[PDB]
């Protein structure tokens, strides 16, 4: 029996190839990787999900889940030709527990509706990234730093709980009493290898007081070791109030762009010494806030946009390649931050963003070895990307950023952010001294390997 039949008896929808739907279907925020499913399910029950698991498994197909679909490796989309996509989009459920601080979420959200939800129930939050068009699942599954993390933690941090249909069928909770095990993989490495998650249960946060946003910006390619250097500096001491991000690209912009969880009049003695080493005259940026205007704002929307936007955020697209790296404290030598910018200005048509960790971030006062996610100790990480419209560009873009991350790789860790996936890095650069755990609980919950793509937990131990 086909995939068609099999899947035709659960009853979710499908779009086969050949058709408008599964056309339309194909649509991932990268382009470049344009693989061809066997077929598109959109479950909307957990019935149907069991449904797929069960169909992929008697056809010999592969699955893998998709949220959003903006993995940087198509990943969503299998990262090989002929899966089966079990598109999560029918999972919206939603509820918030004020007493509880807590939140359930259904693994088909974006981040856009997720936070006017979360703002409309209660003012509160949860501390994921700013592309409000990103999917709560993939975010929340390796990590998910955004412009509250160094106050709230990580998405991955406030993960109290997850229900996923496991590669046998069974319907699976994890928690902090109920399978501790799978409870660890999926805070930082739950992305497809262990099931398909169906809804989240968050820790949330609140947010009703006012904040502050601050961006100081440049446009002088003469100015960037000055302005980096100075963010450096200024990112040791940051306290946990302030989440900020430095940006800084081959025409020669760079900027420090922030968030405040607290009031205006503020904010001053606590960005006064990375002005102060800057360059002179920055463009300058200071607005007082609600939440969500601030995530709109965060996203280059008028702060006095209808909040309703964040509900119909238009979706794009772009062909790129993208690798990241962590850098510890105290950050690059002044040699390191040269020979970066240096290797930027090589090329064109890219960008680079450096989101602050720090020692008094939620995120380094994790002790470690309580999740699958290891990057507890370093003052921040970098974002590398370059893009093309023309696939003539396709290899110097590549060996462009390729470059890059080796010249950087001098002066920083080996270690790289699993949300911004890169098929040139070890699992060893993402999953570290956790990394034999994972493998065993793959072995534990999908010993037939029925859920994987070229970077899931493999089943063989290292040597
Ligand atoms: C496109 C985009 C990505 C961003 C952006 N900004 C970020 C930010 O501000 N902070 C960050 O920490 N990261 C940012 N990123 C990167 C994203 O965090 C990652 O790209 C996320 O992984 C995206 O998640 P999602 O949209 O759900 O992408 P998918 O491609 O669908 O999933 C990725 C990965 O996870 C598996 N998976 C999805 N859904 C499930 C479920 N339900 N259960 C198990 N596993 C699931 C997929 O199979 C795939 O392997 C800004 C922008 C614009
Ligand atoms: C699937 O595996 C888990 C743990 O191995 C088990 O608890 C569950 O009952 C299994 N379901 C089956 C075999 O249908």
């Amino acid at each position: 029996t086909t995939l068609k039949q099999c899947l035709a008896k659960g009853g979710a929808r499908t779009a086969f190839p050949g058709t408008s739907e599964y056309s339309t279907a194909r649509l991932a925020y990268n382009l470049r990787e344009r693989y061809a499913p066997s077929a598109f399910v959109f479950p909307t029950t957990v019935a149907q999900v069991q449904n797929a698991v069960f169909c992929a498994k008697q056809v010999g197909v592969g699955i893998v889940p998709r949220g959003g679909g903006h993995s940087y490796e198509d990943y969503s989309l299998g990262g090989r030709d002929g899966v089966l996509v079990v598109d999560m989009e029918g999972f919206k459920q939603f509820s918030y527990n004020k007493a509880a601080k807590t939140a359930v979420v259904g693994a088909g959200f974006r981040l856009g509706p997720l936070y006017l939800a979360l703002w409309n129930a209660g003012k509160v939050t949860i501390p994921a990234g700013n592309c409000p068009t990103v999917g709560i699942a993939g975010h929340a599954l390796g990590g998910g730093w955004g412009f509250s993390s160094r106050k709230f933690g990580l998405v991955t941090d406030n993960i109290l709980e997850v229900q996923l249909v496991a590669a046998n069928g069974t319907v699976v909770t994890a928690n902090a009493q109920k399978n501790k095990d799978l409870y660890f993989a999926i805070r930082g490495a739950g992305a497809t290898s262990y099931g398909i998650v169906t809804q989240f249960t968050f820790r949330v946060h609140d947010v009703s007081a006012p904040v502050t946003h601050f961006k100081y910006r440049w446009n002088d390619k003469a100015v960037l070791f000055k302005n980096f250097k100075s963010f450096q500096s200024w990112g040791l001491n940051v306290p946990a109030e302030i989440s900020a991000a430095f940006y800084m690209d081959p025409s020669g912009v760079s900027w420090l762009e922030g968030t405040y969880l607290g009031k205006k009049t503020s904010l001053l003695p606590l960005v006064k010494t990375f002005l102060a080493s800057a360059a002179p005259n920055p463009t300058r940026v200071e607005e007082e806030l609600n939440w969500i205007q601030l995530i709109l704002v965060n996203w280059n929307y008028p702060s006095n946009t209808n909040p309703n936007q964040l509900n119909n955020v238009p979706f794009t697209t772009n062909t790129f390649k993208a690798k990241s790296i962590y850098v510890n404290g105290p950050g690059l030598s002044d040699a390191g931050i040269n020979a970066m910018i240096n290797a930027m200005n090589t090329g064109s048509n890219a960008y680079f963003i450096y989101n602050l960790y720090g020692s008094q971030s939620a995120i380094n006062k994790v002790v470690p070895g309580e999740t699958a996610f290891i990057h507890r100790n370093s003052l921040y990480s970098i974002q590398m990307v370059a893009s093309w419209s023309n696939d003539n560009n396709a290899v110097t873009q590549t060996s462009y950023i390729t470059r890059y991350w080796k010249v950087v790789r001098t002066y920083a860790t080996g270690q790289a952010y699993q949300n911004y996936i890169d098929r040139d890095m070890p699992l060893s650069a993402y999953y570290g001294s956790s990394l034999s755990t994972l493998i065993a609980g793959k072995k534990k919950w999908d010993p037939q390997n029925v859920f994987n793509f070229p970077q899931s937990i493999p089943l063989k131990h290292h040597h």
